């Protein structure tokens, strides 16, 4: 399901995917929001709340920072249009971020990890992520 929260300055957010194992298995350093490119049965899809970031993970390619693995089902009735359920999808992110995760990304026991998927006030999708070492 999709958990609903209202700010205190009356901004509403839908989540619907948390990363419960990086919350417990990880000490959680920094984190960032990211946009998301996803296509229009990829978001009826995370709209039924159904995704979870098994096997998924962060990677930078090229300069982009990337979120691999991470399974978005079919939607019921997208038929020759479903997207690729594991497509690579490249992270919206400040180009002053991505220099400081490319660092951060390099030393030993970091990683980078996705926490939450969400659309936030404007109906737009974000991913949370962190720097965050193992425990």
């Amino acid at each position: 399901s999709n958990a609903m929260k209202v700010s205190g300055w009356g901004e509403m957010v839908k989540v619907v995917a948390t990363n419960k194992k990086a919350y417990t298995d990880y000490e959680i350093l920094e984190t960032y929001e990211a946009g998301i490119v996803l296509t229009g049965t990829e978001v009826k899809s995370l709209r039924n709340g159904s995704v979870n970031f098994k096997d998924s993970f962060c990677r930078f390619k090229n300069g982009e920072l990337y979120l691999l693995n991470l399974h978005i089902p079919p939607y019921s009735h997208g038929g020759v249009y479903n997207h690729d359920p594991e497509r690579p999808r490249k992270l919206l992110l400040h180009k002053r971020e991505l220099k400081r995760l490319m660092g951060k990304v390099q030393e030993e026991g970091v990683t980078i990890v996705p926490l939450k998927i969400y659309f936030n006030d404007r109906g737009i999708a974000k991913v949370e992520i962190a720097v965050a070492r193992g425990k």
